[PDB]
């Protein structure tokens, strides 16, 4: 039991100073999604930030364009204090890249700009709604939460010219403006942030609250349930689980279907228990599909849950490097099959909504930009749905051992040597069936040696997020 | 910072397992004080324990007729599966020991009397009120908190007969009942437990989280400034660093007073910072000294905080020897002059009300059953001021280096080899200023060798207290 209490965290926002009241000398950079600059938060912002501040308007999404423009920027108007964007405002889909939010796009490409230009004045990404902050605080856009997934990621590419992430709340009024302006002059070596009309608060790491034996709150497993990514590594191990605790049915889907490697093997196990298995070849992210599949359901087995395990993470690319048709690719299983998931299913009244991100997604991983933009939305979509009095639960994984993404030798290798060690199936297993117990909204599971990874973590620059673990704090002390 | 940080823990409370459902199999032993019964509470707990239940009227205060007692119930009854204390409920002050609380001084008496009589069963010590446990939770009995300093030492000095402490909500309904009375079949190795409406919680020490830089709320010291005990060691360090600071009068007191040791050149060294000194000579358990020093003060310097240094730790004793004499000096400076200082002040908005605690109150100390329950006074003392509306703060301090109580070399060289390591005065008095700044309620400001406490503290039983203490669980492991 305490083992699989030591695998679990949850994110947390702790109250910070109060900023201090001078703007930043030095002139600021605000950039402007000019299609999607007229939501009330991107005006207030535009005039907290005041007239001396140079606009630049990022037009499509043409990365040898911008840096041109970006260095006739520097040359004309000199050094800025920092870069201020907007574009996280524009939520809707690129048009040529559909699993793609425009304003993510437009991020990646002004981040890879300003390096090329060499414009190194610290970059904020500002959201509203992309984070919950606070008890009773509502994430009412978990597209604009993707965006906090690239953000941590450029914070470990580009620590130099990185500034953060701010949560700007409903309504920015004064008292808003000068916390924005004060933590733009300084942070005090923050970088995950929101503003909320009680203070500043800050993103934190914090061990989980064990679990309690008796715990009440999940329903028996029972009916149908639809595993994504079902006949994959930790999927098929949630399905035999599944099986073990009493579904009746379950329903596994991914591209290859029944002809995925070892797919007979997985369906002669689940039918050994009694269970009985569907196994359909499905993209997650072919609304249609879908929908066929949920209207297909026996009358005696209702859907009662989903586990979202579809996901590839393969052909990403450092922050510098990365193309939207990567990012794309790397959006489509997660950012939309999770949503007709959540929209297909909303009527439903499912006992638990379960979606599988990762590590990469909530502290950040080198490398790994696109796949912790998509893990992001995941962890944001589960908060937003509470809010909606949805139930959903996003488990952010570290490793697995045995099956699935982390068994080849060489990433094996590079992840303990980063220290997030590598879960037995039965431990984190185990540990999901807490979180499921206590109903928690998010949770990260993972084997750490903080011995290893605080200090790789912050190398090149400290993280405000580890300060709430204790055993990163004594590892850098 | 980083180093006075390390310095400070909290005590918090987690949600633990539920019990199972069944009464324990051998019978109870009940045991109440007859004048003192009354309280809803123990109607409920006696109910709920059922009337198999043996009945013990714990008259008086006399081990050795309650041992003799004790020893027929036992022959008569045979043997019981626990013993139930009630006698918490006895709030009143002893008659012959006017700082001792008539339910402290017979629950020592039992645990003195049941090891006369050969009656092992796990002892149970039951208070309503007596802790905080959980967000929004009112300590409302500061003197029934004093017993859990007790009971904790109990536990260190007779581990294989102490059951544990159970705090009960303020409505023992039929759900908590059934928590209470399958505690008592299997408590799962816990023994600090609180019962509430949300659950069963049990108590915890944890590292605080670290300061934020540039986030203090501690308003200014100005006025006056009462340090009782101001004349000794920690006292003396306190109130330069309260003329440093700006208070604008200090107000020492002591027994010896002027007369104490170094007094002269303390209110020299004070005296050159600008400040205004009285030293005065008075028992701080005195209501009328106090009363008549406040009176006095100069119209333009009121009281602003109280600083409550004033303790003795000498002529302390085992559980199985302590007289009532004993603990009656060893209460009188913390609980008398405490509830004094408390009563005379409650109408002065003061900005800050500091009771100087131990860590032998808050994890416990083996021969120091005295000194714990009446440093555990002051801890409970807090929690219900601020559940009134006034400030408080208590710091339990762990080893002070240089000035005071611990500067002698044999319990100096008792406590480095128990890994409670002696501080220097700056950086506890700076991780004091952190806790003021913060407002905290509630802190151990301690230097721990984790390697070497752990294995001490836990040589003949377990402790579920350091389960959140990572550097604990390593030792252990
Ligand atoms: N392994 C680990 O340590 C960690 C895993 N995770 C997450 O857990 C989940 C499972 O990972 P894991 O089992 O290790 O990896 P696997 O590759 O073994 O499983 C992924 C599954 O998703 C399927 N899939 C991928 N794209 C799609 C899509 N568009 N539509 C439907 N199915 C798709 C794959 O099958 P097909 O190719 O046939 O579509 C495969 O069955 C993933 O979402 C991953 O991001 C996160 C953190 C760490
Ligand atoms: N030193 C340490 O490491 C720790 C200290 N503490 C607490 O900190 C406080 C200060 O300890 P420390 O400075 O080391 O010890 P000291 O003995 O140096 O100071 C204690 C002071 O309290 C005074 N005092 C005792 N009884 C009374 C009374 N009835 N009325 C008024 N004053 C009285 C003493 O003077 P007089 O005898 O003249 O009255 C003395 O000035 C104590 O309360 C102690 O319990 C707790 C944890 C550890
Ligand atoms: C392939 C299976 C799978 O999902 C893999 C990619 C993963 O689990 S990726 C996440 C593993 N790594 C991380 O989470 C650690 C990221 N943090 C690290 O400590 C890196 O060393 C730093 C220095 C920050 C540079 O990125
Ligand atoms: C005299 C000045 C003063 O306040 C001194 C006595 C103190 O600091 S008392 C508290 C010092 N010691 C402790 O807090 C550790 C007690 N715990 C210990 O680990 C003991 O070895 C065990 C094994 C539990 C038996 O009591």
């Amino acid at each position: 039991g305490s083992h699989m209490d030591a695998l679990r965290y949850h994110i947390e926002w702790n109250r910070v100073a109060e900023p201090g009241t001078a703007r930043p000398a030095g002139r600021l950079l605000a950039v402007i999604s000019p299609d999607h600059a007229g939501a009330p938060w991107v005006t207030a912002v535009l005039d907290a930030l005041g007239p001396d501040t140079v606009r630049f308007e990022a037009k499509g999404t043409d990365r040898a364009a911008w840096a041109a423009q970006l260095a006739q920027l520097r040359e004309d108007e000199g050094e800025f204090h920092a870069v201020v964007s907007l574009l996280a405002a524009a939520e809707a889909l690129h048009t040529d890249h559909g699993s793609v939010p425009l304003g993510l796009a437009q991020t990646l490409l002004l981040a890879q700009a300003l390096g090329d230009a060499g414009l190194t004045a610290p970059l904020w990404c500002l959201t509203r709604g992309g984070v919950a902050a606070g008890r009773g605080d509502v994430l009412s856009s978990p597209v604009q939460g993707a965006l906090w997934g690239l953000g941590r990621v450029i914070g470990l590419e580009h620590p130099d010219r990185w500034g953060g992430l701010i949560d700007l709340p409903e309504t920015v009024d004064t008292r808003a403006a000068a916390r924005l302006t004060g933590l733009l002059a300084d942070a005090g070596g923050e970088d995950q942030l929101a503003i909320r009309g009680s203070g500043v608060l800050a993103r934190r790491l914090a061990h989980a609250a064990p679990a309690v034996p008796g715990s009440g709150k999940r329903p028996p497993v029972h009916g149908s349930v639809l595993v994504t990514g079902g006949t994959g590594g930790i999927g098929g191990r949630v399905a035999r689980r599944l099986a073990e605790q009493g579904a009746a049915h379950l329903v596994l889907t991914s591209r290859r279907g029944a002809d995925a490697p070892g797919a007979a093997e997985l369906r002669a196990e689940l039918e050994q228990l009694g269970v009985r298995v569907t196994i359909a070849a499905c993209d997650a992210a072919d609304r249609e599909a879908l929908a066929a599949l949920l209207a297909e359901l026996p009358e005696d087995a209702p859907l009662t849950a989903v586990f979202h395990s579809a996901g590839v993470a393969h052909d990403d690319a450092p922050v510098a490097d990365l193309t939207l048709g990567q990012l794309d690719a790397l959006m489509r299983a997660k950012l939309t099959a999770a949503r007709h998931l959540h929209e297909l299913t909303a009527d439903l009244d499912l006992d638990a909504f379960v979606l599988f991100s990762s590590g990469a997604a909530v502290w950040g991983s080198g490398g790994q930009p696109g796949y912790a933009a998509a893990n992001a939305y995941l962890d944001a979509l589960a908060e937003h749905r509470r809010s909606l009095g949805l139930t959903a639960s996003s488990v952010a994984w570290g490793t697995w051992g045995e099956v699935g993404m982390a068994t080849d030798p060489e990433v094996h290798d590079r992840l303990v040597r980063q220290g997030v060690l590598a879960m037995e199936p039965e431990h984190a297993l185990g540990a999901l069936d807490q979180m499921l117990e206590n109903d928690d909204t998010a949770a990260a599971i993972t084997l750490m040696d903080w011995e290893m990874f605080a200090p790789a973590f912050t190398a090149n620059r400290p993280s405000a997020l580890l300060s709430t673990v204790p055993e990163a704090v004594s590892a850098l002390s």
